[PDB]
């Protein structure tokens, strides 16, 4: 219908800023919102061979199924899904034995999935694919490509969207597995916080935005920001320059949506007099508008 707009949080176990899901930012009259719970984390062995068993490593006290219940009872068109992988240089994408590591990742992820259930049904409406270090092209796109079927085939799930979050440095890989299974992805949520070099200019932007259509496909792919203090630092993209870019992108009607990256780094102000979810709101503001 609507724009997307979407959010990841619980992926910064440490922070105590938020102790339950922000409202401030749901909106679901004008647009269509997502709340991508993460990291849903696997276990590795010595060698750092990954299982394929994954766990939850978000908190569940504060992020829970009955904080999931609750959200999904005040606002029921918000959709959940879940995100798998990680960022760090220890949660590689490297299976120990590719012929029993998609068994281990449906059987984990299922029962993941179950505990988030109320009296009417299941509240993850999807999953995300967020995996930072990859090595290769390959076991990646079919292994991955595996995973993604069986989930969407298993009639006990509702698993009814599905994206990948690739960066600069990691999108090679992320093309084989879209190419691939291009008809169950729904989105590609791309990071412009992690470029290479930095963006400079709003055309800058939009010339980039363009080539990841090409590399992906029109109108599939979903600009995102991070306002984690790790992501600043980088200073490869401005607030600025983003909300530029965005801009231009909305007056050829080509913006589908956006991503943020998190909820948890972005209810704390950076520059004195900025509201929380500052980048969030004027984004929401410039996709009805």
């Amino acid at each position: 219908p609507k724009p997307i707009f979407r959010e990841y949080i619980g992926v910064k176990p440490n922070s105590t800023t938020l102790h339950d899901f922000p409202t401030e930012i749901i909106n679901t009259e004008t647009l269509e919102f997502h709340y991508i719970l993460g990291f849903a984390i696997e276990s590795y062995y010595e060698s750092g061979k990954g299982t394929g068993t994954f766990e939850e490593s978000w908190d569940v006290e504060l992020f829970g199924p009955e904080k999931v219940k609750n959200l999904k009872r005040r606002h029921p068109e918000v959709k959940v899904v879940i995100s798998i992988g990680g960022r760090g240089v220890n949660t590689p994408f490297d299976p120990a034995e590719e012929n029993v590591w998609v068994s281990n990742a449906k059987e984990s992820l299922k029962l993941i999935i179950q505990k988030y259930s109320d009296d009417s049904g299941n509240l993850i409406d999807g999953i995300d694919i967020h995996y930072e270090h990859i090595r290769s092209d390959e076991p990646f796109a079919t292994l991955m490509g595996q995973l993604i079927t069986e989930l969407k085939k298993d009639d006990d799930l509702n698993i009814n969207v599905v994206s990948i979050a690739p960066s600069e440095n990691n999108s090679s890989h992320y093309q084989k597995l879209y190419n691939a299974k291009k008809d169950y992805i729904n989105w590609v949520d791309y990071q412009f916080s992690n470029q290479q070099k930095p963006v400079s200019t709003d055309d800058a932007f939009v010339e980039i935005f363009k080539s990841l259509e090409k590399d992906y496909h029109p109108h599939k792919v979903l600009p995102g920001f991070s306002t984690d203090p790790l992501d600043t630092k980088h200073n490869k993209i401005t607030r600025d320059i983003f909300i530029g870019g965005c801009t231009r992108l909305v007056q050829t009607f080509s913006l589908p949506g956006v991503f943020f990256w998190n909820a948890n780094d972005s209810v704390i102000p950076k520059r004195d007099g900025d509201k929380p979810f500052i980048v969030e709101l004027t984004l929401q503001q410039l996709l009805a508008a």
